[PDB]
Order: C-alpha cells, then structure tokens, then sequence
C-alpha cells in the first residue's frame, strides 16, 4: 500500500500538469473527466489525504508544473520544496497592487481601441494579466539587486508594455502617432512599489518577423553583462542583466530560431545566465488552431530541449501568474538557466480589422463572447473570497476610470500642442606574444612552426593574411578595445590558418596569444580583451547574437565568421531585417563584422560564393561597408579603420580560402606602419616599379584573388598594353579614388570588369548598371568578362571550374 | 519501507538509467560511472535489478518516460525489460558481412582516390548494418518504400551497401555526394522486397529534412496511404540521417519535428539516425549544445530516444528494428543516437590532435567495430577460428572486388475553359451539405461567386479557385497551403468554409473531383493551414512537387516579406536543384506583394532577389495584374508538362480593386499574356500613333497610372505591362512596342526602391537584349532604400504620388 502512495506522488509530479485548470476558456470538455479507507492512514509522517491535498494544490489548480524532465536532481528538489508547501496568501496591499496593474492594462487597451482606428491587431485584451506578470518579473529582479531587465517581444501589447512596464509617459508614446513605434527600442527605470531598489528596464527594436529578435536579445544582454563585468566573462556570477523574452504561442512552436536560441543558453560563448520566457498563449495564431500549429501538447515543449522548467498558468488568475513570475526569477538566479512561463489566455477580438474570428473559430469565439476580462474576474473573485469589500471593489472601478480618464486627457493635451598605421614595435609585440607560452605548456608539433613564422613575419615582413588579421585585432586590444570573434571552428580557423587559441598537446589547456596584449609592458591593463569562441552549428542565431552584441556594446569590435560565405543565407532574416536595415528603420546602430570566405576554387556551389550580388543589392547609402581585400595589409587597415572610425556601420568582408597561402599575397612591414586603407589598388609595377602607365590601352577592373591570376598572365606574356586595377571597397563605391586612378592611364581604349562569378552574380549586376551612371566619362562602354549566368553559384565539377577559370584569363588577354 | 525502496529503484532505472549506460565507445568521460534474495511483487530483488541494468545500463540508453502517452511508455517498457533471444549465428555472420563491405569500401576509397577523407565513415561503419536493419524491418512490415535523406559522410557507402547501386554506376566519370538514387532492397532471410531511394541535397546541413518529409508525403498520397489515404499504414518511410553538431544547432530540425503529427504534413513517423561521432569539424559537444544529448530537441514531440554504442552492431541492429516497430504501432518519430567516433581528420588539411589531442589519443588506440565484432564473436564462442578466417577472406574478397570492378570501369497548349466549367465551380460554392450552417459574412462570398461564374466581373480570389477547380475537374491533384491559406490572409479565399454551429469543414472545390455522371475525375483538393514556419513549410512543398511531379503544389507566404525565412530552400533547392542535380520541381510560391503603406515587412516579396537568382529557364517569375491572366498563368503551369518552379507576386488591396476584374471571355477565349496593352488600344477606340511617351510597368501601379491617364485624357502616353518578369518575353515585348511608332521616350515605372523591384535586372538586361527598343530607357521609382519601404503610411502616400506625377510630368 505504501508503494502505491509513492507511485501516486510521482504521477502528480510527472503528469499532474495534464489535469491542471490552466485554460480560462475551458475549451477541452474531456480534460478533467479522463482506497478511500487509506485516506486517513499515515505514510516525515503524513496522512494520505494531506499528501493528496498538497499534490492537488501544487499540480492541479491554476498552475501546471513540468519539471521532472530536468536531469539535475537538485533543480527538481528546489522546485518540489517551493511548489509543494502551503503558500502565504498575498496581503491586501499586494492584491490591490496586482488589481491596479490590471486596471492600468485594461484602461490602456480601452483608450487604444476607442481613440484610434486600425489598432485591433495590437490588442492585448484577454491577455492583460501579462502586465502584472511582467511587473512581478522586474520587481523580483530588483529584489535580487540586479542592474537591468532587457525585453524582446512581438507587437501585441507593446505600447501597453511601454507605458505600464518600461514607464514611458503617454506624451512620448503617442507623440505624432499615426506603426514604427511598435518596432522601436526604449529605455526606462523601474522603481519598486514595496521595496527600496530600482532597476533599468529596456525594450529592444524588432522587425515583424516573429522570434527573429530572440538571438539579438541574448547577444545584446551578453554585451551588457561583459561591460558590467558580470557573468561568464565577469568577476561575479550574478549575470546582473536579465533577458525577458515574450512570445506568441504559434510562433514559439513554429520558428526554428527559438530552438537555435535555446541551444545557446548554457554555451560559454553565448550564455546570459538564463532567460525568462513568457509565452502569451492565446490558443490561436491568426485563424489557425493549435492542432495545425504544433505536433506537441504544449507550445513550449521545445524548451524541454535544454531541460528548462515550464509553468503553464491560468491567465484569469493574476495572483498565480505573479507568483510563478517571481518563482521563475528565483530559479534563474539559483541555477543560471532558462525558465518558461506559458500564460494561457485568449484573444478577445479579431486578429485585425478585416477579421470576424467566428468565421474560422465559431466555438472558441462563442465561448470568448461569454467572457468578462481578467480585471473584472479578479475583482469578482477577491469580493467572493472576502479579501476586499464592496467599497474596495468600487474604489478599484474608480481607479480604472481615473486611469482611463488620465490617458485620454494627457494625449488630448499632447494633441492640443583617422590613421590606422601602427609602429613596428606593435607588430613585434604581437609576434613575440605567439612564443610567450605559459610555464610547461606543450605545443602541438604542427602548430609550433606557425607561431615561430609569426615572430619571423613580425620582424622580417612577408606577412600573410591570417597573421595580418591577428595584427589588426591584437593592436586594437593593445589600444584598449574589447574584441569579440566567433564562428564555426573560428579558434583554429576552417583553413587551419588562425590558431587564435592553441591547445596543450598533453592537457588540452587553452592558450590565447592575443590576450597577452590586454596588459601593457609596465603590467597595467590596457582595458582591452580578446573574446574568441567556436560557435554552435547555427547561422541564424549566431549572426543574430553578434549583431545584438555590437548593439549592446558599440565600443566593442565584433566579428562573426561564416565557415564558407555560402552558409550565411541561413541567416538571411538577420541580414535583411537587422544588419542591412536596422539604422534606417529604427535608428538602431550596429558595427558588426561578417567575414565570408569567398572564391571560385572548384569546391562546388556551396563552397564558392558569399553572394556578393545580394549584399550589393541590399546596400543603400550609408547602411553598410562591403569589401573584398586582395592583400593582408589592406585587410589589416580595413579592420582597424572599422574599429577606430567612431561610426556604427556593419562591415561585410569577402575573405580568402586558397589565397591565405598564395606566396604573392603577402605584405611588407611598411604597408602596416606607413600606409592606410586603400579602396582602389594599382599594380606594384606602376607605384613602386619601372612600369609605364602610358603604354596601357586595355584596363581590367577586378576585385579579389583573380587579380593574382591576371597579374601572372600579364607577367608571362609581358603585356605592357594591359593594366589591372583592383576595387577593394565594393560599397560605398570609391568614386573619387576610382576616377583619379583611371586618369593616370590616358591611352586606355577599352575597359573590362573581370570577375570569377557568373554574369548574374558577383559585382557586375550592380557595377554594370552603376559605374556608367556615376562616372559616365570613365565607364561608358564598360564590358563584362565573367562566367556565364548560372542558377547556382558555380558548377559542381572542379574540371569544369578549371576550364571556365582559364576561359576568363584567355578572354581578358585576347 | 523496503518494498517502497524497490518501486523507487525501478523508477530511477527507467527515468535516469541512460545516464549510467555504457554508450560511448571511446569512454572519454572518466566521471561518467544487502538483502537481494527476497522476492517482491513475484521475483528476487537480484533478478529485478539485473533486468533493469541489462535494459537501461548496458550498450543502450533508453529515454521514454518523457512521453505523455502511457500506452507508448508501456509498449517500450515491455520490449526493453524482457530476456531477449540471442541472434542466430546466421544473423551474426550477416551483420559481420555488412561490417566487412562497409569497412572495405572505406579502405578502397582512402587508397584509390585523393580528397576523400571528408566523406570517410571510419569509426561509424555500424550505421551500415543499422540502416540495413531499418530497411529489412520495414520490408518485414510489408511496406512499399524507404526514402533516405542524409549529409555527406558515408554517402557512397550508403549507395553501394544500402541502396544497392553497382560500382560501375557509382564511380562513372563531388557532384555524386549530392545526387538522388533509387534501388530495390531484397530481404536476406525473408521473402519480401522494398524500394529504397536517396534524395538529393546541398551542403547546407539539415536543410533537406523538410524536403524528405514533403517527398515522402507526396508518395504516400499517391499510394493512397496515410492521412489522405484509405489505409493507416503510411507505407512510405522517411529515414533521416544527421550529424551530432548539426542536429542540435540547426533550427530547421525543430521546425521539421513540429510537422510530424500535423494533418497537412505527417508522414506516420520518421526514423532518425544521428551519426554521433562526438565532434563537429574541430568543435567539442560542449561548444555545440546546451543539453546532455544532441537529440534532446526530439523531446519536443515526445519521441522515444535510443542512445546506442556504435561498437556493438547487434544492439544497433536490435534498436533499429525496435524503432521501426514503434513507428508502425504509434505513427510517431523515433530517434537513434549512434555513439561512435571519426577515425581520421575532418578533411585533408586537418590533423585532429591540434584541437582535440585527448579524443584523438584515445581514437589511435581503437580497433574498428569490424575487427572488434570479428574478435568478440570468437570471445563469445559464437563463431569458430575457421569461421573468423573465412570472415577475413570475405573482407579481402570484398576489398578486391571493388578494386577490380573500378579497374574494369577505368579500362572500358490551350488553357481556356468552356463557360459550363466556370458555372460548375460557381454552383459548387452553393452546393452545401445537408444541414450545413454558413457563417453570415461568408454567405455573400459564395453567392457572389455563383453570380461571377454566370455574369462576369470575376475578381482575383475567384479566378484562382476557377484555375484550381478546373485542374481538379481535369483529374489533377491540387495541394495548397500556407499561413491561414484556407480562409486567406485578406479574408478573400474561403477554400474551406466552417459550419457556424458544428465547426465542420466544407471544401467547395472538392465537389469538382467528381464528374457530373458521379464518377471520380482522379483529381483532389488538399488545402491546409500551415504551421508558423517558412523554412520547413517551403522545404516541404518543394519536396512534395518532387515526390509527385503530376501534382499542382502551391505554397503561400502570409506576406512575401517572410519568404526570406526560407532563403536556404530558395537558394539551395528551388532556384538551383535542376542545374545541380537534374532534380525537377514544379512548386509554386505565392508572395503577397505591393506598396500600400503597411511598412517594410508588409510590402515586398523582394522581386529583385528572385530575378537575381534566375538563369535561363530555371524558374518562371510573374506579377499578374488581372484575375484572368493569373488564372491562365496557373493553368499553363499545371498543364505545360514542364517541371519548373513558378514565383508569383500576388496582390493584397488589388484583390478588392473594382477595376481589377475580368470578363467571362477572358477565361473562355483567351490565354496567358506575358505582355499586356491597355484595353483602349486592343478593344477600344484608342489611337497608338498619338503616343510619344511609353510607360513600362508591372502589377497594381498600372491601375493608378491608367486612372491618372484617364483623368487628364493623356492620349500622348501609353502604359505597357510586363506580366511575365522572367524569362523576359523578348518577342512579344518587341512586337508590342513596334505598334507605337511615334514614341520618343520610354520609362520603366515601379513602386519599389531603385535598388529593388525589376529595375536592377531590367535596367541592365532590356537595353542589351532589345537595343533598338530600350537604348535610353529611364527609371521612375522610389529612391534607393536599405529597407523595402518607409515605416510611415504618410511618407508612403507622398512617395506614391511623386511617382505618378513624375510619369505624367
Ligand atoms: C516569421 C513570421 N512569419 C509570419 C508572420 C506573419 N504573422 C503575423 C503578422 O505579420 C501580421 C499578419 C496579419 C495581418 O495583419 O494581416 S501575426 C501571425 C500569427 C501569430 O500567431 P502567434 O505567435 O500565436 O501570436 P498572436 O496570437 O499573439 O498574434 C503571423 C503568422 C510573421 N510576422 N513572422
Ligand atoms: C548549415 C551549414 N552550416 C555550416 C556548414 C559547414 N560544415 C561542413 C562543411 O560544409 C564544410 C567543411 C568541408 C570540408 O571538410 O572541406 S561539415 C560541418 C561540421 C558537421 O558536424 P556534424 O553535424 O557533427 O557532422 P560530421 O561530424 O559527421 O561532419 C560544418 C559546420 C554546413 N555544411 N551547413
Ligand atoms: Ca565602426
Ligand atoms: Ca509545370
Ligand atoms: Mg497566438
Ligand atoms: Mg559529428
């Protein structure tokens, strides 16, 4: 009999949530419907009736608890102890405060729908309990003495969140009203009602693309945590900046970026010490029922992927919603792990103006039409429970009216009225750092010559691309800059060229040579730091995270590296919605760098192109910098200009693969110490040699590694009649430098744009249209030499590639 | 108290025993690992404990207590917690032959050719007898086909030893590692056979996952099995292979798992095999995931997960067969996490000890699962010394055969319908089932559709249903899906209508699947509301068109602006599948497009990006301006006998523009017109010779330009529409412009920013393909923008008016 009791306790803990009264609409009519002598027997000693009452109150009332899937026994025990105890009833003051938050939320929803037209799609009606729930999250974070709560959410209830959570005044919110305000960033200060603490509250910008902002929030919070010296890269483990992420039920289950972002939660390179997730589960997605939106019992089932506790709560019970919000913050503080709150509610009205929701959901909306809002329900429950008197409920209705009056009145009143060159000692210091190994450190025999060659390059020149990148990042760290670099296998490098982190052959201990540059020769810190990580196998979440990280710390140097540029299309939503367009749409600035390994080498259509043409198509004056450098020193100056220009603009770099090891693609020490970024490059025979520019009758304009192949062919046939000009900066077009360079070749009779990429790809679709328009005296008659237009970035065969590469070389010199 | 401790101990093994199971063949985690004669209710505590250790703590880690269905938990419990019959010596020798063939293939591949290391299955050979066990168990269930999707690793090994392709066809002439293949699997110890196919894929890991599901669902619908079938067998099985780093990191995995039990997307359960070699290129699992297992995402749909030791090919084969049986019993996904290792470096330039010295010092002391299983069968006494010798002569014989075989290879149409068809589709909207209650606001839509069918003024929404309805009447399977596609985002479609009193669904176009005499046409209308996914949903529909080339398959974006969420499918499959793999798709993407002041995410389907991806006959790209031209576009696409994707930029407010309606004769006596002139010149009293300014455009801006022309009586201006954007209708465009001899200036007019819409490609292409017609072509558009439009509807309205005033200035 005592074995049956242990099985009964486990059944309530494991599956009690399936019986919990969580749906305020009670749509599922079969949810609840599908010995007595032992009830008074004792089984710590407790009677079976007392065990069953504790289990029912904890697991089968307005809170459905999912936690037995958690592999950590200490986390399961922590939830058990706090959920399976008699809870102290909230004070009348706390209850009145919860009611006053529901009064503010409904008074805001009432004014919006009444004052303006076309506001229905933004309505939080049937879900107003999310306002005292969010208030409880922020208040509990303030109680923990934390510094900031950063929110990401979709558009539903956003302005209500602006007024009743962020604390933005109505005059600012509805200043020259109308849609753009449902996507803008905001900041405020939350002051505790019953406490003496305060906390910063911010709301990040987002597109309409639901859940796309999720990794952006995490990056943004991580950047703020690194700046506050809290968390993973901090001295304290408080993670004093809390991500609060809101979601819709259909989007949370359907968008892949949710899983990608959850997968980052405990990674050393991406953890934020746990996110508080709130799903506004109104059991609908426009006209779509949950049975067409997901293959699981709950919209939050994806969170089981990382063993996050999940709390399903009845949105018509704001006390249970506030209690669960505070429990979620406490769990996050104790275990530094994500918590999901599934708030079951409803969408009172139609999705938008042209929607009578009974057309597609007659049953749900016949039930919704018999519902009285959370505010009225809570006022009626408190009255029935004897917690408040008739005068107190009447005073609360007076508070609702005064709050509705205030917003109508306040809005009425508003209606009435730089050098990048470094010294040689800097290069030598970065070279020496590669050999300044910790005591007893064992280097892998294949990594040892790379280190020794870097010391040699630092003092003797012939600096290759891989070392020039580290010279640029190392010199920024020495100057006090925080440098964050990440991507797939970025510590070692996809092409075994980087070795930013080296691994002890016997212990596996990591050593980061560039980190030595964060300390000045005298021993004082520079203020700089090198944060280098291997990312998860994600593009969408990883690019979103790095974009968010550059927003969170505008003073950081933030670089994301694609394994091959070909895989960045997995992050297209981030490129389209944030990187290329965030500045013009929201005034949100990012200095994020995308490194895209690019080049035709015969490795197939998915190991060849970063789709230059797509980034050039997205570009519009002053949105991004787009470059394809051909020399290590020009890449070094490109990165240093980007980190020191004081301008927050994304940089897109088309980086090499085989050209990393091309012996002609090396730079002299003077190119680092006495030069700057060159947007346009001429052949060294004309700038440093005995070449005669006046013999040139044919000019080849190009970008990237094909220059070396064109230069080798010119050298082989002694073609003095042909010159090769490189466009290093593809966007913005270096109009003046390009015009001044071409004027130095007066006998040119024909000009060709030469590229490896197909005719419908690379720089030709934009340069072929733009160059004759911006420089008509220089580029009227410009012709293209390239691969034929293709539906894929290249052929699948390395043999076909080699024939096509040779046809480009023969056409340019034909 | 003692009996209570036993019940708690049993639960502990069932719930968490998989944490102590000996699943890692490398044993890298060094921290990983009384009265027992009393009989409890009746068996001894020692025997109860031994059954739990063998079931949960040996070479198989079982995760199943997360499953909400008690009958599924019970089914696994009964099959795992019992004394299993040891495999016969014949089955053991057969598992060994599959380990011999797979390892020999690997040794041949790393010796004969250079640049192959990156495809090596060494350290993971056990996936070959595991896949063989899956397919053999599906054949034992009498199923029709197993369709495989997998990444690069072991692909050619899978082709020869699973698909059964000959070496002459495999090594004939990197492309081979991405092509589709088909074969017949013949049972070794059984009398059944089953079709085995391998689908094509890009290098983009996990991208093929929803494509496989779509492909399988199309095959299931054709075989009348599953969700849309008469039987519940789901006789076409998706077998999906994965890598451990990709399975945890790619969002498309979760999106595809989310489709597994949906009425519009279910395939009756997928068998998932993760080749968990505990590494991702140079990245350790602790940098790749925030969960204990790479397969933890599968708990999202309550799938059972089996973690298996890849050095134990018997446990791997047993788990594969159990997985098939679970899939058949519950029509739900099963995940097999095969723990193994990657013997060599990721590729030619990789010494894996540089980044993982500890793992590769352990890997260097490992003997293959072939040498292991051969020696373990001697240790067990299951095979003799002569048997072990002959098994080595099987290996050498297999190694010789492939060297000798490749040595020998190296030596040697009208779209118009009759008025009765239109009337039938109109009548269908009022042919309600007995006792059906129409929603009052849906009632006038059905009555207006009968009226339009007989009297004309046919709007866009009805013209679409006239095209789909007429195809169904002709015997075509029509599959239509997308976010809120049954009703339509703009409340315009009503393909499915909902009973106000019962919630019963009624599909008017489904009545056209039955001829007037009562016989079936062979056609069907499959219309669904999709999940809130773009990547998986677009991938699924692309896959569905590949699986049934005879189906009319349409995917509709809520707004064209959200299709960038499916960019990997557009780039890797739709735009390029034909040229890269010879794989054909006739998939239709419907992208609601147009500048109306709803912001940068409710305005553009990015025409410029699709036009940039296009290269000679890869896709058809269109932006129709009339309901009848859209009708003929869809009917041409469904009847042309060409498998080519169609990209359609569809309207939003133009759905209700009273000028954007068509006459019955436009459906009954016309065809698709790639180029459209103004009706005043083709049917009216307009004089083409008065025209001095020619405006070329596409889409709804035509109506605004035509309204302005009419207002000012501008006989000097003509508006020509390009309905088919790609391929450019060169001949029809040249012949149309020749009819306006007094034209002194030509303008391309568009709503979209200068760096967007059709101008970036037309501005470069039109003066090149038709120099006598388009030299001097100028652009009238919005200024170049970093976003598709402004955020303000006020700014939009000013910009729309500046375009109209510039065109008539
Ligand atoms: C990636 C992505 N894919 C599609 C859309 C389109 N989309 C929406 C909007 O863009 C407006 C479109 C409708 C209109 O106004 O005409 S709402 C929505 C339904 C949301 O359901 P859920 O999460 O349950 O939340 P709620 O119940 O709280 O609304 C979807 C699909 C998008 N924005 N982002
Ligand atoms: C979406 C996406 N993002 C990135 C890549 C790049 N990528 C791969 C290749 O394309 C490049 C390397 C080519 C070469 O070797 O020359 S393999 C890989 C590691 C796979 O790990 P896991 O799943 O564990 O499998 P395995 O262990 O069995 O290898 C990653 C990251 C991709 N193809 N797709
Ligand atoms: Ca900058
Ligand atoms: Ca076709
Ligand atoms: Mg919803
Ligand atoms: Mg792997």
């Amino acid at each position: 009999k005592n074995a049956r009791v242990i099985e009964l306790i486990a059944a309530y803990r494991n599956r009690g949530h399936l019986m919990a009264d969580i749906d305020p609409l009670r749509l599922d009519n079969t949810r609840f419907r599908s010995t007595l002598w032992d009830l008074d027997r004792e089984f710590q000693r407790k009677k079976l009736r007392d065990i069953l009452s504790v289990l029912r109150d904890a697991y089968c009332r307005h809170v459905g608890v999912e936690y037995t899937h958690i592999l950590e026994p200490e986390q399961q025990r922590w939830i058990q102890e706090r959920v399976e105890t008699k809870h102290d009833k909230p004070t009348v003051a706390e209850q009145k405060y919860i009611l006053s938050k529901l009064n503010a939320a409904e008074a805001f929803e009432t004014f919006l729908q009444t004052k303006y037209v076309g506001q229905k799609r933004f309505s939080l009606e049937g879900a107003e309990t999310v306002i005292p729930m969010m208030d409880a999250v922020i208040d509990q974070c303030a109680e923990h003495g934390l510094d900031e709560v950063v929110i990401a959410m979709p558009h539903r209830g956003r302005l209500n969140v602006l007024a009743n959570i962020v604390g933005k005044p109505y005059s600012q919110i509805f200043s020259e009203f109308e849609d753009v305000k449902y996507h803008l960033g905001a900041t405020g200060t939350y002051i505790q009602m019953f406490g003496d603490n305060d906390i910063e509250v911010s709301l990040t910008a987002n597109p309409s693309h639901l859940e796309a902002v999720d990794p952006v929030l995490e990056g943004l919070v991580r950047a703020k945590q690194d700046l506050l010296d809290t968390g993973e890269e901090g001295s304290d483990n408080r993670f004093s900046v809390v991500p609060l992420m809101l979601h819709g039920d259909a989007a949370f289950a359907g968008q892949g970026v949710v899983a990608e972002t959850l997968n980052l939660a405990l990674l050393r390179g991406y953890r934020t010490g746990g996110t508080i997730h709130i799903v506004v589960n109104n059991q609908i997605g426009f006209t779509t029922a949950p049975t067409d939106s997901r293959s699981s019992e709950y919209c939050t089932d994806v969170a089981k992927m990382i063993g996050a506790p999940i709390f399903h709560v009845n949105g018509d019970d704001p006390e249970a919603c506030a209690w669960v919000a505070r429990l979620a913050v406490d769990f996050r503080q104790a275990f530094k792990k994500d918590v999901v709150i599934d708030m079951l509610c409803y969408r009172r009205r139609g999705h938008n103006e042209g929607d009578d929701p009974s057309m597609t959901q007659p049953y749900m909306y016949d039930v919704i039409d018999t519902k009285r809002g959370s505010r009225k329900a809570y006022t009626e429950a408190l009255i029935g429970r004897g917690d408040i008197s008739m005068k107190e409920a009447e005073d609360a209705l007076r508070d609702y009216q005064g709050q509705l009056e205030r917003v109508f009145n306040e809005v009425r009143e508003l209606e009435k009225h730089l050098a990048t060159a470094v010294d040689k000692a800097m290069l030598q210091r970065i070279g020496d750092a590669h050999l300044a190994l910790p005591e007893g450190f064992t280097v892998h025999p294949r990594v040892r010559p790379v280190l020794e060659k870097r010391r040699e390059m630092a003092y003797e020149g012939r600096i290759d691309w891989a070392f020039a990148e580290l010279l640029a990042l190392g010199s920024l760290i020495a100057e006090g800059k925080l440098v964050r670099l990440s991507g797939q296998d970025t510590q070692r490098g996809t092409f075994t060229q980087r070795h930013a982190v080296i691994v002890d052959r016997k212990t596996g201990e990591e050593f980061t040579p560039l980190q030595l540059l964060a300390t000045n020769p005298d021993g004082t810190p520079t203020g700089g730091k090198f944060l280098v990580y291997n990312s998860a196998l994600s593009e969408f979440a990883a690019v979103g995270f790095e974009y968010g990280y550059s927003v969170g710390n505008p003073d950081a140097m933030v670089l994301w590296e694609a394994q091959f540029g070909d895989f960045v299309n997995g992050a297209q939503s981030i490129i389209d919605e944030f990187i290329s367009s965030g500045e013009a749409k929201w005034g949100q600035l990012s200095d994020v760098v995308l490194l895209l390994p690019h080049g035709h080498e015969g490795q197939g259509p998915d190991h060849t192109s970063g789709r230059i043409e797509r980034f050039l198509q997205l570009w519009a004056e002053g949105s991004m910098t787009i470059a394809m450098p051909s020399t290590p020193a020009n890449y070094f100056h490109l990165l240093r200009r980007h980190g020191k220009d004081g301008i927050q603009r994304p940089l897109i770099v088309f980086t090499p693969k085989s050209m990393l090891r091309n012996k002609a693609a090396v730079s002299d020490i003077r190119d680092f110490t006495e030069s700057k970024f060159r947007s346009v490059l001429e052949e060294p025979m004309y700038t440093d040699g005995e070449g005669d520019r006046n013999k040139v009758t044919r000019l080849l304009l190009t970008s990237g590694k094909i220059y070396y192949e064109l230069a080798a062919r010119k050298a082989k046939e002694n073609r003095e009649d042909v010159a090769i000009v490189r466009i290093e900066q593809l966007a913005p077009l270096p109009r003046r430098r390009l015009a001044e360079t071409l004027d130095r070749y007066p006998n040119v009779k024909e000009k060709f744009w030469v590229q490896e990429e197909p005719a419908n790809q690379g720089a030709w679709p934009s340069f072929g249209l733009t160059l004759p328009e911006i420089l008509p005296d220089h580029f009227t008659g410009l012709k293209r030499i390239s691969r034929r237009a293709m539906s894929a970035p290249s052929s699948g065969s390395s043999k076909v590639h080699a024939v096509e590469q040779q046809e480009i070389l023969d056409t340019a010199f034909g």
